[PDB]
């Protein structure tokens, strides 16, 4: 496979399954499940249509399954998934409330709002692992802290610090990674839905009811949409690399003492120790360096809907996910092979 | 010179004079200045040495102007400045205050702390102007936007919008990176004091109360020494790309509205152009303010300096586009058809 | 799946099969197993052990099959698969001949010339596209190159031009890449060996002879170990976001063309989106953000540095598959192509 | 100032003065005027018009000095300096010859042809330097290459292996870039002339021969306009960033030799050097990124994408520049290597 955090063999040190299998295809296409559930829902809420209009919808949806082949010769013609999926979701729909699943939606809500979903729990997985985190680097500073370290500054010997004070660059920042991650996760992951222009021409002044009741049956955040403002994205990608560079830092500290190797004991037996998992930290972190240009190039969405920039987003945000949480889980092995810290 | 912004005829599109001087050797110095008077008057407050001690170094260091040749010789001997300066800086405070100058600082902590000070009126400068345009384009949103105009999704003609749809699209995240910035300039603009190898070890436990004072007296926040976390400098690169992101999507819009040209009328769209071109640029600059992150044990030299060669321009290059995006607004003599 | 090339739906327009098998784990095993089968002929040329030794390592490996979860765990603790994948290949040779596989070579060594084995067959299928599609595009050149369009410079109307015109911005960069790709096979995919700290130290006075032997077994090149130079692999990367920038270039005049509307006509019923001309854009925009990280990875400290290195095994594989897909997506864009031109 | 390399006091560490020449005003100014003089010339030669013409804007511009003053007023008007500069260059010339000037030729074509013009000079100031700093680690290496070094594989303490050794990662990776740089300056360096849309309308028949004779006269290869085919940029941004990457290997190694301290010795008065060489490889490998993102340049101009070039290109010439200094002075202070 192409991504070592897929891969076979290679996952063996970069895997993720947690984090990856929400990027899986069948996680995406219940997220699309229950966007269109929702939507009728939230419609027969707003008086758009009846109840039993909606029922008819929602029990229809209830258990639907895809086919995959005709969903990829869906991107095939289409560029685009919904299109075939809707037409199946319809068929999968009895009498003719058929005809008004996705009503007032565009392909790109319930991709996006899909996205937002997923990356929702994905967030929640990586502020569980980033406390669970400070936590174990926090018990490293509390039974090493007051050791003496030889301090290293611009590649020479500086002044004797302490353990607790080099440990304060490990901690401190991931401390207000998590504070960033949980302000965004009040207001950042977002309904979209537009319509097909942006202005949600089949609603008329509707619109708004049922923008916040679909909002909320989703669990997720109402403002009205965002299809070519990426800047939530943007946002969250630079601190998903956040997450990676200080965790870099940290590698990279762990990597170099062990090189001099007066001041660390590593671990593995009960021996080569090589500082692979330090190492692997400042792999991930210069790669999440990289690719947050990517979502930076994809804030330039021409006109009301944009291929290019949206699917450079395709191409790259969920690798970045999954390099944050690989680092985590990375990390949380390297410092389980920590057995002293000082001299 | 090698930057447009800076350049003797392409400053004509890409000059920025009042966010530029923010970078200027002198406003470094100044501020560096500003770093040691006050540095003085914390420690003198915490009663290290005497009052009369720092009173000597804050107006002998009143009418300072530096020896520039020597500086440039100075990190042409140690790859950084201070040391150098604070000989020059010494030289003119009489008697035994002359030793307490920098007393308890490293290198770090002067040129850092001078950048935070310079960024900081460099992010006011930017929320005005990006207050302005708001209030600009908003304007012809209410003046325009009653208009129709033939809506676009993925480069083909969708169906009929009006003007105040695809306005919003262009405010609104503006409006969003005010309110980012704003919520940032709380507490973002920090204090570099660390010492030597970032534990105060000249201080004692009088660390903590220097360094409260010295960032009082700075209008500056308080946060613990920070020579190797480098998250908050990348997160405020972030800011600055977001801004010229959105303004090179306005850009982006502009242009495709001009070729089209039955929608717009404009009084060829350079400016349009120029928003695409620097958001493209802050776009690629972020990374390097990304890897920058992985700073090394007490202070890497390696780190740090990619962050001397990236960062101005990153401000100056929203700075700029602000600049651009409103002589582009100015531009418009009408969105619609007619 | 995370990429969208190889995506259970998304590859539908993402995919290139083709291509992307040379990065699975069956055809990256079979390269490294090539590796040490010409290893272990190469020094037994030199006479190093002994020829019938070398032919079971020969014969031993040729029915060879990789315990693939126990490859994983291998990974897991070494951080690289190949002590174990050695390990395994030793259990699947019969007496003191087991003891000779992987002399005098490192686990770099194994990889990086299982990656240029690879990397090989790669730019063969994508030097066999690139001709093809100059071809195909060069026949959109002549069945519409009389008739005229309207040029645009700086996003406003300029003179008249002609459909041959704006198709050499085309075709022209695409000719000067595909005689970048030829010179670059001549030279570029090397072996790799080196050995534990780069200077083949189990060899002996025997380095250069076996090191010869074994890059002409393996039809690569005979250049000293390269184990912290990476130039060759950024020069290459350099040439995969050079062919995706130009293919970029295509799709964006397409899809332009098609929001005017008056000078193309697109086909089939796929509305009609110009997806193909955008998705074009796209990949080179990609390229163009990874070949960063290639070259971050030129920075590979000592004699060996884990972090530069794997870098490159993160990005590098997507750079090939982009451009491989650009080219599939190129083609697919032509075919929808029925005029060009008033 | 914005650019380190440009800084009062940080230029000792960032500087080179005679890179950063090549990107002044005035040296870019003096290029455009001998495209705007050999233009003339290569038009009287193809017939275009009469010598006596030709003459004219010779003579004219032989003594021309620009306004800086209303070049700036000029783009900010235009977007782009030759407008202006044009208007400037024809009252300079006396009679009707001054119609002429320009003929058949765009902005962009006076612009690109002038960024050529003195890349090429950047080029071979960075060829030589590259060729002398080959030297003076090659005469490092032999002084010292049979003292033993402690091997590092993935930062772990490996084998023995000697000075010679690691100094192989140091030269053969630089003698391979100053091969690429000679390749490249052979047809890398090309006249940019293709007029208002490419076409060289104005010219008719007469392109080839004109355009022949301007290369010619510029000592610019003779290639069809490239005015959005920007491969020849990119491919030169690759081989100015693999000359920084390889010396930042280089430095990263000085200095982790520097802070073990036991197998090097450096004359001080540590390692500033061995890291601006990492800084300024990891700054090239994020520009680099900008000039490939500038490969999409749509239709028959593109301001965008070709001002993003302007941007970022001089900085990374003078990064590169830059950075053989820095190696250059580096090398300079080592001592020995080696136990
Ligand atoms: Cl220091
Ligand atoms: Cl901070
Ligand atoms: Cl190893």
């Amino acid at each position: 496979s192409l991504s070592p955090f897929e891969h076979p063999f290679l996952s063996g040190l970069f895997g993720d399954s947690e984090i990856i299998e929400l990027f899986s295809a069948k996680a995406d296409i219940d997220a699309m499940i229950r966007f269109e559930t929702a939507l009728a829902q939230a419609e027969a809420e707003a008086s758009i249509f009846a109840d039993d209009e909606a029922e008819a919808i929602v029990s229809g949806l209830s258990e639907f399954a895809a086919d995959m082949s005709a969903l990829r010769h869906g991107v095939a013609k289409d560029g685009v998934v919904v299109p075939e999926l809707i037409r199946q979701m319809r068929a999968a729909v009895a009498g003719q409330a058929a005809d008004k699943v996705h009503f007032g939606a565009t392909s790109q809500d319930v991709i996006d709002t899909s996205l937002m979903l997923r990356l929702k729990m994905a967030a929640e997985i990586i502020a569980t692992r980033l406390g669970h985190l400070i936590d174990t680097l926090g018990d490293l500073a509390s039974r090493d802290g007051h050791k003496p370290l030889t301090g290293y500054t611009r590649m020479q010997a500086a002044i004797g610090i302490t353990v607790a004070d080099r440990a304060a660059g490990w901690i401190a920042p991931l401390e207000r990674h998590l504070l960033r991650l949980e302000t965004f996760a009040q207001n950042g992951f977002a309904l979209q839905f537009g319509g097909a222009a942006g202005t949600l021409e089949k609603l008329g002044d509707n619109a708004g009811a049922v923008r916040a009741d679909l909002a909320k049956r989703l669990g997720l955040a109402d403002r009205p949409q965002w299809h070519n403002q990426r800047d939530g994205i943007a946002e969250f990608a630079n601190l998903l690399s956040l997450v990676t560079g200080t965790l870099g830092k940290f590698g990279q500290d762990i990597a170099l003492m062990a090189e001099i190797g007066s001041e660390i004991r590593l671990s593995g037996g009960g021996h080569k120790q090589n500082p692979v998992n330090a190492e692997t930290l400042v792999t991930l972190a210069r790669f999440n360096a990289v690719q947050i240009s990517a979502l930076h190039q994809s804030l330039v969405q021409e006109q009301e809907r944009s291929g290019a920039g949206w699917m450079l987003e395709w191409l790259t945000l969920p690798q970045m996910v999954t390099a944050t949480g690989t680092s985590l889980l990375v990390a949380e092995r390297l410092a389980a092979q920590i057995d002293r810290l000082g001299a």
